[PDB]
């Protein structure tokens, strides 16, 4: 009747300039407190970040006062590091390797988007235009007062350098990634030099050193295969811990180059589900330099063993770095169907030089001390799968050798994240490196002496995707971040490691927080915002007596960042299994209750991402706010499998992605129906890009009763053609699981997509490396088969995501055209 | 106006399909073989491939022609017992299925043999390998179906172009892995001839018709077997040639176009030579080989030019064609430059060749041995304004020396193709072939003593795209097809070589006419149609006292072939520059006049293809007349630049392709308007493939008041990715023709393209290596830009064209779809 509300029909400029109006730059983040040593002075510490002013990222700094009126809110001023400087290549178009790497990391600003930071001489490393780039301040140094221009570092090398990281025990080196090979380099001297040779005159050349591999990247978030020992031994040598990956057996594919006019593409080691990952292995570089700074020599080491021998159960290293002292390397080690993780410590003695000559290599083997070995200090096993959390903080050995104490995040133990500390017993059981054996199933296992729960209860310690611990060993502290008052605000806290009971908030309730902690912990930083307001970051001072240091009251400092849009409303309710679900609304704009509106399911519904959640979706999530303008009710669902729930809320998926997101979804959007006078059921579309477009294709094909419409953007519509990293983990190998790869395939189920026209609006980036753009092809092809019909756009210049702002609005045009005309 | 706008019913989608699939629900390659028995009662055999109705595929069959008859319709025998050659699910190797592209190819099974009558023997490809059979001659003439014999190989892929040697059928010729190679048939024995093969790194190839050589210059061989043996050694050995064309790619830009295999998510890498870039390198070689009385192949020999054909041949970028004469005393060789404004017809002796050395002091030697008398003959060399299309009649005489007699088609001298006899004087101006040789601008140009015109007039000798002439020369009679009735028909004439008087035709007026003549010249066959009628295949006899063969008459002899639709209607108009366009319209079934009805103008309008002719269009043009039944009026105008009115008609394109066109599809639009009554021009689409989608993104960029709605399928969009060979030839370099190829390409004008959604539907098929996908990939770059809306298609396992019928099927419902939803 009168009560359907209809949205007002625009032309297609119409619909233009209302994009147009809607859309007419990145926090600090990436800080590094200094102190300043300095009793005279009016300031306590200098704060470094990476930040953006209201054109690129760029390294800034902050001046941190020693007192504050109190009586006036204090606003920190940005002070610009570099004096004009653009870090952005010129056109904002980097190398394919810089390129890959911001995709990889989902990057989407221009400039400076990482530095390394050596704390003693105040030297700052970083990539910016298509080379390296240094500057000193503070330390030996001192404290500048205005911008100094960035020092290029000089290289004979041929394209671009890539990971560049400073040496911990001597900043006089710095190392870099170069054609697939480690190089180091001295910044005082200029010399460089090569340590690895695994590449050469790219399907003929598959071996590289020190690099992580597409799946590393895409799929376990790791984006470095090499790892400075943090100290030097005595000339004086210095180390570097790298994992070495040879690609031959590993599946190759074309997708297309940016360059479209060229017509060609770029070949991908690509390992596609129930294939071969690359064969990897841990090796050790070794150099030696003089007191005048000059490399006097270089060894490739290796494993006394082979590496797939001494681990074979082994098919992924997810991370891995060194003990504080130098004393052993450790990695973090994976099986395939990723259920079974080993941290395992290396000592440097279990590795050799690299010899062709048997003779030599027998010499340095015997030569190995028979009480040298691994050390596997920790393993977890589970049902479901293994998420690779980064928290793993080992402890220096003060209480002799034998055993090892260390804090770790582990969620296979009752189903969430938390900390524990552990202790491990280090009892060499004596070897004969000399003669080849097949070590058995624990063989290097550890006793654990014991282990600690320092957090517990349903709810999980971030330790994930940057999340990060800080602990302070005079205090006997762990700081932390977690979902302990509410899955849906990230906040700050902090329990003795030492005598594990009271959690102590240091966060405020009603915002979503972003925390760094200083490294003296006197002092954080908080980014943070709600739903209904617009990110801050605020400077916080930790004040009390040194005798309570648990109950340090967090007080407000400083403010580094402050603030026709409608928020949204957070909302929940129970399943009929009685699961607890959130979700969000934004209402229709000047909303006529007893109206029903057309609405849109907006959805994501995969795991790794939270969409439900009480922070400020106005930045990202604008074209929603835009579609609510119109006068469209939007509806956002968190459904099982996806995080911040802990892991049985996410193993829901297990095997049958596809299946169990719909319902959810669905109960969702009739619940919202009923609470909220005002969703027209009869006229409701499905809509979302990646893991959402998969979803909006299945809703469409097992809902269509319930979805009148879908646009579905980047989907994966073919299992088989994805990943091993991210497939295997959730739905098994293909040989293990074709009921779920076959019942989770849209593509293998188009007979019931519709009938009627109008109702499957297609997307796709045709540069898409990671949800090729054969997903799409492949379902056009299935659905000219089935004799379906379809619409489609391209967008010939983008990968996985949108980051053009033209064919962004084309986007959002297109969509609210879509609506408009066909719902 | 209400009553009056006709509105087509609006159909569900599964209604439309419906329809489409309601709607959807010739022999030819022919050789003659004269049975020589008197007593018997048939007088010949007639070979040729055809796909029987019935049958899934085409074949070798044969008929049976009678000595008398007293309407007779003759059996199609199968030559071949229960033989698949289609290979599985209709799958072929790349190498197969790119030339069936090149070729326009899309009937499964045998699409080519080769023939030597003497021994009656069949060689061609057939699964993934070659088959060959014997039938006549020697052999006899089998009554049953004779499975045929696989050749086994050492080799390894694909064996192309297969032929049989004409001086001895005991051996034959193919291209494995860009080199050529011979064998002999009745010993199995193969011998590999040149070198040039050992993935980027390996571009040159031996024998070989290069991409554009095959898309754009309509040659699929670069080798050419020498047609005599000869004697010469110390020991009784025979000696046998094959001319052949050596390739080096390097230079030549690379390109990706995805693979069918489309799981595999891979490419393939294509030498692509965009306009303005690099050709390959070229040059014509020789290849000998000797063999004894046993037949086996004792020697081989690589051979070259004693002077770089770089240097002897300075100007030349493609060698159209080449071949030899029937005594085998000269090669010969059509050249080209690359503006494609100047042709050589050259003769290349056998002696102008030596063997190739990399020692510098064996080639000295070599080449002064070579005789001083010895030199390349230019006996014809033809040049235009416009640009030289490429015809295929060229028919040397044999020498009886000092001189060489031919037929030529040439169309540059009066504008259009005629037959003409010349005769060239072969003079020796005598060369040190061992000294460093720089030519000057007519060196080998030998004089012309005569040249005679046998044809003249205001229409074509027909010499392309497998048209040709048959000269009898007892009778000193050639035979040819031509337009000299009419543009609209094509018809079998005769007239004297010797004496050029009185042209007769034999063909029947009101069809167009499609024949192979007979060697005997006693007998032909014409497959012929009409608008109004489905094509027929007809043996006629030639009959008349043998006084007079000229006046010959044609006699029906027998019938190879006989016979809701509603044929379209052929028109003619003058253009206000006064240029007549001939044009067809399919009417809507059961009309009502006073209506008027929504139009779709289907368009082509790029050279080298006519649409409006006297020929049945039903085979071909069904959905035309799908769109008629369903109540749309559909115009077909031949604009000026279509074919078969001769080179001026062709040569309003140059250089301003885009720009003349529409004006022509335009004023024939508005015509048939006044004409027909029934025409509403508030309601036309414009639509294409190919060409026709580039000018249908024309037509709404500079006509968006006469087109509501553009559907434009597998367009070109920027000149500058487009190739060599087609683009320079009528559009210039880019370099020498900026405002053009800027005019020209639809993905630089988008802004001029609508605000409004619903008016443009682009559709391309992702495998496209002729047109790249990168075409419509670059204009939605472009339309994005500008913000302007699209609808799109994609065929991701079609390429040029769409062959894969539940593919068209969809193509046709999304069609009509369209235009029911949105033309108004
Ligand atoms: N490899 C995955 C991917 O990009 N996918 C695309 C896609 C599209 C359709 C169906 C499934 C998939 C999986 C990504 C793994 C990391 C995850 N991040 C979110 C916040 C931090 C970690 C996002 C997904
Ligand atoms: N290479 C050309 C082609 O395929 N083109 C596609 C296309 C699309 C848009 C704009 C221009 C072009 C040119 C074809 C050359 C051979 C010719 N044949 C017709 C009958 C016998 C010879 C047809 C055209």
């Amino acid at each position: 009747p009168a009560a359907r509300f209809q949205v007002q029909k625009h032309s297609w400029d119409g619909l233009r300039s209302i994009i147009h109006g809607s859309r007419k730059n990145k926090a600090p983040h990436d800080f590094q407190f200094v102190q300043k040593t300095d009793e005279s002075g009016p300031h306590s510490h200098r704060l470094y970040y990476l930040g953006m002013p209201y054109r690129e990222n760029s390294l800034l700094y902050s001046e941190i006062p020693k007192k504050v009126r109190k009586e006036a809110l204090l606003l920190l001023s940005w002070k610009q590091m570099l004096d004009h400087f653009q870090a952005t290549p010129h056109h904002g178009v980097y190398s394919r390797e810089e390129e890959l790497l911001r995709e990889r990391k989902r990057l989407g600003v221009f400039g400076i988007t990482s530095y390394d930071f050596h704390s003693e001489s105040g030297l700052f490393l970083f990539q910016a235009s298509n080379s390296l780039f240094h500057c000193r301040d503070g330390g030996k140094n001192g404290f500048m007062v205005s911008p100094m221009k960035p020092l290029e570092i000089k290289t004979q090398c041929s394209g671009p350098r890539m990971d560049p990281k400073i040496c911990p025990a001597d900043p006089a080196f710095f190392s870099f990634i170069n054609n697939s090979d480690l190089w180091v380099a001295n910044i005082e001297t200029g010399e460089e030099r090569r340590l690895t040779f695994c590449h050469q005159g790219v399907l003929d050349d598959p071996k590289s050193a020190g690099v992580a591999t597409f799946v590393i990247q895409e799929e376990f978030d790791r984006f470095t295969g090499y790892w400075w020992c943090p100290t030097a031994s005595w000339l004086k040598t210095l180390r570097i811990l790298y994992e070495e990956v040879d690609e031959s057996e590993v599946e190759v594919i074309h997708v297309p180059s940016p360059a479209l006019e060229e017509r060609k593409t770029d070949s991908y080691r690509y390992p596609r589900t129930g294939s071969k990952n690359p064969k990897i292995a841990l090796k050790l570089a070794e150099f030696q330099t003089d007191s005048q700074g000059k490399i006097v020599s270089t060894q490739e080491k290796e494993l006394v063993q082979p590496f797939s021998s001494l681990f074979p159960k082994v098919e992924y290293i997810a991370r891995a770095g060194w003990t504080r002292d130098g004393k052993y390397a450790w990695a973090m080690f994976l099986d395939r169907p990723q259920q079974w993780l080993q941290l395992v410590l290396l000592p440097p003695a279990l590795f050799i030089p690299s010899t062709e000559n048997e003779e030599q290599r027998l010499a340095s083997a015997r030569a190995v001390p028979r009480n040298v070995q691994p050390y596997v200090v920790y393993e977890e096993v589970t049902n479901v799968w293994i998420n690779v959390h980064d928290i793993f903080y080992p402890f220096p050995q003060s209480e002799g050798e034998d055993e090892l104490c260390f804090l770790r995040a582990n969620e296979c133990k009752t189903g969430f994240c938390h900390l524990y500390k552990v202790t491990a017993v280090l009892k060499s059981q004596g070897y004969d490196w000399s003669e080849p054996f097949s070590p058995g199933e624990d063989e290097f296992k550890c006793p654990i002496k014991e282990e600690i729960a320092l957090t517990s209860g349903e709810w999980e310690v971030l330790a994930r995707h940057g999340s990060k611990i800080w602990v302070n060993e005079e205090t006997k502290l762990v700081y932390f971040q977690g979902t302990k008052d509410t899955p849906l605000e990230h906040h700050l806290y902090v329990v003795s490691y030492e005598a594990a009971g009271e959690i102590v908030r240091l966060t405020t309730p009603g915002f979503s927080h972003s925390c760094s902690m200083s490294q003296n912990f006197d002092m954080f930083v908080s980014h943070y915002s709600s739903v209904s307001t617009p990110p801050c970051v605020h400077v916080y001072k930790l004040s009390g007596p040194d005798d309570d240091p648990l109950h340090k009251q967090p007080r407000f400092w400083a403010s580094m960042m402050e603030a026709d849009y409608v928020p949204p409303e957070i909302f929940h309710f129970h399943t009929r299994s009685d699961v607890r679900l959130y979700g969000m609304i934004y209402k229709p704009h000047a909303l006529q209750p007893g109206k029903k509106h057309p609405t849109v399911l907006f959805v994501y519904g995969g795991p790794q991402v939270q969409l439900v959640n009480n922070s400020f979706k106005g930045i990202k999530y604008l074209r929603l706010n835009t579609l609510a303008s119109l006068g469209y009710a939007v509806v956002v669902i968190d459904g099982r499998g996806s995080c911040q729930r802990g892991l049985r809320f996410e193993g829901a998926l297990k095997n049958q992605m596809g299946q169990v997101e719909i319902e959810d979804q669905v109960e969702g959007l009739q619940f919202v129906a009923e609470k909220y006078g005002f969703i027209d059921l009869s006229r409701v579309a499905i809509h979302g890009w990646s893991y959402g477009g998969f979803l909006s294709l299945m809703g469409l094909i097992h809902k269509p009763q319930v979805f009148k419409v879908a646009i579905a953007g980047a989907p994966v519509t073919v299992w088989m053609a994805y990943d091993t990293g991210y497939t295997e983990r959730y739905m098994d190998v293909p040989e293990n699981n074709q009921h779920g790869y076959e019942a989770g395939s849209v593509a293998l189920h188009v007979e019931k997509l519709p009938n009627e026209p109008n109702r499957l609006l297609i997307l796709h980036g045709f540069l898409d490396e990671n949800v090729h753009f054969f997903h799409t092809n492949f379902l056009v092809s299935q659905l000219i088969r089935a004799g379906k019909p379809y619409q489609l756009q391209i967008y010939p210049n983008e990968r996985h995501s949108i980051r053009c702002p033209e064919s962004g609005e084309h986007y959002e045009v297109t969509l609210l055209h879509f609506l408009q005309e066909y719902l």
